[PDB]
């Protein structure tokens, strides 16, 4: 039993909800919140911009130190950093950004990072400003992630479409 509330169950391990991931994280304080990161951990917009703003820019300060030490992530890769006031940990996961021409096949590799954590609050990878089809992202999620994932979908119109079209 966990503290997530109001999710629709899609499969044995995948759950979905119309919610603002920032507000959901503040309420649940999950062990792991997933950020829709880019390889530079520059949290300018989308989910990343919103998660960072909620931390009063502490996420960005920590991220800049991480990059200065370790260099950029790989597309499809991830790193674990602090969750600040939102969660115990933040798993920064880089899905391909279609508006940069990156291979959509890397979306599966990106979701594989979730399997290193028993329970996660997450957005759909590569959705929103990363330019991928959220219906496809949900399909890859369900077919790749085996751990317990709670998906927060910001747009109410999009959520109903994902549910209604889910096979
Ligand atoms: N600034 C942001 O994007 C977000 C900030 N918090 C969030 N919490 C959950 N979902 C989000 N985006 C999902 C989304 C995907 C899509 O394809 C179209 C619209 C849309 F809203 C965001």
């Amino acid at each position: 039993v966990n503290s997530f509330s109001g999710y629709l169950k899609l499969t044995d391990n995948v759950y979905i909800k119309n919610a603002d991931i920032v507000e959901e994280a503040k309420k649940v304080k999950p062990t792991v919140v997933v950020n829709a990161a880019n390889v530079y951990l520059k949290h300018g917009g989308g989910v990343a911009g919103a998660l960072n703003k909620a931390t009063n820019n502490a996420m960005q300060v920590e991220s800049d130190d991480y990059i200065a030490t370790n260099g950029p992530l790989k597309v499809g890769g991830s790193c674990v950093l602090s969750g600040h006031n939102l969660a115990k940990h933040c798993l920064h996961v880089v899905g391909p950004n279609v508006n940069k021409g990156e291979d959509i096949q890397l979306l599966k590799s990106a979701y594989e990072n979730f399997n290193q954590h028993e329970v996660l609050l997450a957005p759909l990878l590569s959705a929103g400003i990363f330019g991928a089809d959220p219906i496809h992202s949900l399909r890859v999620c369900v077919d790749t992630v085996r751990t317990n994932v709670y998906l927060a979908v910001f747009d109410k119109n999009l959520y109903d479409k994902l549910v209604s079209s889910f096979l």
